């Protein structure tokens, strides 16, 4: 019986190399989308890997209500290139970045992802701080860092550029109509700095490798059809959708800043609604909407809805003051006299404490069905034209309060992507149908085999260890028309009287395709047929 | 100096194949358990891996309290097998498979782990709505997932089954007294679907493999031993214990729904029990047993019970109203005047403000020593033979909200698994003794080793990789009699007027067997001897 | 196409072994400090790696405050060394064995972090229990741990010693002045059990392997220099700083506790603030020194402190008795009439109800600007020479509840270590300058590279495979000089009327230096040169 030695190693002695980490500052340019070039020339940088991008995010100063989106250092990101003298070796879009990045917690967490800048902080003077200077780091998560230096880029004494272009400031800022934001567009410029891991390393002997390069198609508004051409070997094909909301002023009632949980979303949302839901007046409550229904809540605590009760008690109301209920806060529907969709009966149970220092309601307990899709309704789609009543029966004063939120890599229809829009997919190569299903067993499949949270509906061609083995494809057939890859879904049908019935919708299609990467006469990539 | 270059690979061509998600629906047939079965008999489909089992949860209609168990799809299966036509390829009991899959957090989300199934809610109507329908996802992990295609399982020509044997549906469901269980037992039914990844191989070159399989040994009810006979060549092996509720109604005070830390369990318990502990009152209260001693609380605050001073502050209580305290809640004790375990003896300090709108008090800070056991205690226990006094002194309207709990997966005395019962433990291979320990410094290893929180007692006797190598086995000696594992342990002494004490327990013994794995003939295994 | 079979392996047969958890009893001897010795003498123990270390700690009774710092475990050890009859084999500090486990959340969880452990307990009669007896697991990571049996240390047949220091145990609690220490530090002995997996090898082939050993340099109080001589092979280098407690008693007003977020940390400040803060009163307030500056609530609710508003508005006052402000509770200065620290006037809006009952008032919103800082600055630095002022102007109650903390584990200038006080960082090797930064990027990588979230600055000079190469160290030329590495930080500039300020710092640098282990005439180490 010969055995294996599972108690000793034979170490080999690697090739003979010395790391260092390199800064590079960049060459701004300039609706003027702002563009950061990097240029990499040095004859000792043998190899490189794990680029780091830093941003200085300068003070903001002034009134009104000011915050980031979670991750901002990600969501500033449009497009990334890495190019040679050959042309371009690897690229990717901001939002697949995002998506690569998106189980790494670490990474997210230093993109930036505190209180301090994703709370909705309040400035009052136009002198007042609302944001200290800060600085975050976006790792650019590569395909030459899965295996360390066995996939890092070699550099065939070659000159590596890298090309950054950003997302305008409005995409990555929450804010109110108080804030002065042409001031704040007019000023803000990116800082940005770029480091990598290099190598010098003595005597390298350099093999061609493969890599996998990120394809992206986005499908015309509502249509539930794409299609990806020229596919002659992919590792990997994703699809989900995304909300447009071009049609509307990009305007919500709430958002929960720090807290990124469904309860969170929740919770703020009804902390919105209660101050215009429940009111301590003398007499009836003034400042409201014509078409507003503020009715007094009767010695039992219960209102009457078309079907609803709501349950409300108040305790410490002033002998000369009432306990009344808006009965019709957000309103929508689309035939003059059928079903309604009203925020106000989604309420059960409301108490609190009316505290007379403070003129105000303190809410205790709470029972309600709201759920996230009406977190994630636009402040537009309540005033439409297919709505056939007034919709927002809010006050002046908390109608002020909506926030401007432009976040670019939202999926589905809510700001959590729970709702699944998608109740059929099917996907063709060629003519053949190559997979179908109903239920989203491709998207626990992905999140199963990732190790993730934010899966998506994916179908993976690839079980092969990285770099090691060539990566297994789905090869194209261009005799009998399979090179093309066309996805068709059914979206699930929403009820016409509910405002989200009319966010639109725009299919995305990712393919990851297969690339040689040679080092004679420089660094090149070809597609691999 | 040749040296290893770890810049380079020359990359492998791997064996062609093609990957594919497959769905299957099964056959059902019918205390009648139910059971699924699934066919596949595929020529192109070489070899799988990846089992999910799909699960359709309907709708719940009617009137009471009614919720889902944590992780409710891995707690309805009782068993499943994989077979061909030699016989069982492999199987395992639910328990253990959820104890294989406990490490995996998005299995367990995925297996339905959320506030929509797992908060208890209430139906007010026979026609409300108490749960939506909803699909669970259960990752059945096998041994041929782990290292991708190397482990998978080949379909040398075969057609495998797969069996899944499903608990009764009382066993996942958390209810009171209100809701129709028979009605709602009589109509449903497990609707299943399985999920693998299929394979599509062009000329594999198939080679013997090595399995393990769990065998599970359960102790008799309150015995301190359990022995495994037939071990030839075992991996592991792991001991626990188990609670035996079948002396009791499975009632329990409380159960925090879907917040699932010890705090939370605590906290609902506390919640349950300050209604009946604190009284405001016009008179001493009524509608308690003749038993509950109500005490009015002094100007000072402190009622005194036995050696126990109680600091009662209500606010805001009206000038016809007094403060009550119960004194004796819930009693236990064996003999009738000795030592006396109550759970009013166990709140030091209450403060809250009483609300004249809801007529109920609101608590604020509680100081308590209210621990896990005392939430896992059964409402039979509190009033079995053995209590000398009238144990539940709780009103009637307390009395109805007890929840009926079965959860099938429960370890230790507590639902948390915290209390350690086992205070020395002793393994025996033949007459020898093979390991002993009066801590769980084996519990810490085997958590430190496979990175999980909730492990067990385990002995590992396999420290080399998984599929690679032969794994290393405890080997029987079938002429020195070493062929049987047996266990005793020691129980932890608890006292006898605690009603913890009297919850009858089980030991449960695991050992991993190893099998080789042929693919002549079909696919069939042996048992290494 | 020879293809490489990516779905069947050839099983190696490994070495013939069996393992065996093993546990010993020490020895211990003794301003004597402790020290336990285990001595590992066994023919048939050929290999070991996975040490645990045992320690129970005491039932803990008494009157006053009393909690266990949390990873107590950790904390207690001072130094371990691994020996032989050659000499040291491998040993540690503390702070560099906590620092290599930080991100191990289940050794962590195991060390001794809970809430009976790491709360603040109050015991109230000189026979109360503030703590039962427990017992923590503190794993000893060594570098025999990264491959399972092949990194073990084999036993050449000679006697293994482990020996552990400890820390003496005022540094492992947080307590009061009124909990008695003095008898506590006179009874209190460690009691230590070490563990580790054994393999009894049959024919066991050994092979020389290579140890990374860290070395630990300290500089001088407030140097901004550190050098460490003597570095011919170096793998990694690490530096940060600790904070210099040793000019003042180590008292702090509050600590959180087992909550150990930064929101934690502020909430429990901010709640031992409100205290003396807001004063609801029969007249001018008593108890507090002359300095102190209590003023009326106006009728508008807002108090004005030299530019700064404070909002109180508190609900529920009776008619005989007024709200009062504390407008300089804290406050430093180190000239007269300039720039002043008021922790008052870090408030904007305070909020809460008075309780009859209790006769305290009970806040409920408050609106500040506390950060870390505040929280970690100690109360000695308050009352220090250099104010100019009365610093602390809080009631004798509340200056009876701050709390000894002598954490020795402390990393920056708060107990987060969130605030960065290193502006530059250069590194030399020999004269020349080896690297240079001025922001963290170095941390952030340490961070994305290790998958850490308390990354420390570092520079990695090995990305090779652990024990199958030889790893990659910065290498000595002793002709050129460069045989020692020196390290200049520029510290962060802080405000001079910030107390913060004249906490004192050290700097440590940590060096990885890489040993050949041989097993010829025993266990041996050499230094690579």
């Amino acid at each position: 019986i010969k055995r294996s030695n599972v108690f000793a190693v034979d170490s080999q002695i690697p090739t003979l190399y010395m790391p260092q980490y390199i800064s590079l500052s960049g060459v701004m340019t300039n609706d003027n989308q702002a563009i950061a070039s990097f240029e990499i020339r040095d004859q000792y940088i043998t190899a490189l890997n794990h680029l780091v991008l830093s941003l200085e995010l300068p003070e903001v100063k002034g009134m009104g209500r000011f915050g980031y989106v979670p991750y901002v250092g990600y969501k500033c990101i449009n497009h990334v290139s890495i190019s040679s003298c050959n042309g371009v070796i690897w690229e990717i879009e901001g939002e697949e970045l995002y998506n690569n990045c998106i189980n790494n917690t670490i990474a997210l967490k230093h993109s930036g992802y505190s209180s301090e800048l994703n709370d909705i902080s309040i400035g009052l003077t136009p002198n007042d701080t609302i944001k200290e200077p800060s600085t975050v780091y976006v790792y650019i998560k590569t395909p030459f860092d899965v295996e360390d230096t066995f996939s890092s880029l070699k550099l065939s004494d070659s000159k590596i550029t890298v090309t950054v272009t950003f997302n305008p400031v409005s995409d990555i800022v929450i804010r109110d109509s108080s804030f002065d934001f042409e001031t704040f567009n007019k000023e803000f410029v990116y800082v940005p700095e770029l480091s990598f891991i290099g190598y010098m390393v003595k005597n390298v002997q350099i093999k061609p490798s493969f890599i996998e390069k990120p394809r992206r198609v986005i499908g015309q508004i509502n249509q539930p059809t794409a299609t990806v051409t020229e596919v002659h070997a992919a590792t990997s094909l994703s699809v989900y959708t995304k909300p447009y909301y071009g049609n509307t002023d990009n305007k919500f009632i709430s958002y929960p800043g720090y807290s990124q949980d469904e309860k969170d979303y929740i919770d703020a949302y009804v902390s919105r609604l209660l101050d215009d839901l429940v009111i301590v007046s003398d007499g009836p409550p003034t400042g409201y909407p014509e078409s507003a229904e503020i009715v007094e809540v009767p010695e039992d605590g219960i209102v009457s809805i078309q079907d609803a009760d709501v349950y409300v008690k108040i305790d410490n109301v002033p002998d000369n003051m009432s306990v009344y209920l808006h009965t019709n806060l957000l309103m929508f529907g689309t035939r003059k006299n059928s079903f309604i969709y009203n925020i106000s009966k989604k309420f059960s149970a409301i108490t609190g404490t009316y505290s007379d220092a403070t003129k105000r309601t303190i809410f205790a307990h709470i029972s309600h069905s709201i759920n996230i899709i009406d977190t994630s309704i636009p402040v537009s789609l309540w005033t439409s034209q297919r709505n056939v009543y007034n919709g927002d029966n809010r006050s002046a004063e908390s109608k002020a309060k909506d926030l401007f939120i432009n976040d670019p890599f939202i999926k589905g229809i809510d700001f959590k992507n729970k709702t699944d829009i998608i109740s059929r997919l099917e996907v063709r190569f060629g003519n053949d149908v190559l997979y179908s299903e109903n239920g989203p067993i491709s998207r626990i499949y992905n999140e199963l085999l990732t190790k993730s949270n934010n899966g998506t509906r994916t179908l993976t061609f690839n079980f092969t260890p990285k770099i090691f083995f060539r990566p297994t494809t789905i090869t194209a057939n261009v005799s009998r028309g399979k090179d093309k890859l066309s996805v068709r879904v059914v979206y699930s049908t929403m009820d016409v009287n509910h405002p989200i019935y009319y966010v639109q919708k725009q299919l995305v299609v990712v393919c990851n395709d297969l690339y040689k990467v040679s080092y004679d006469q420089g660094v090149s990539i070809t597609k691999i047929m």
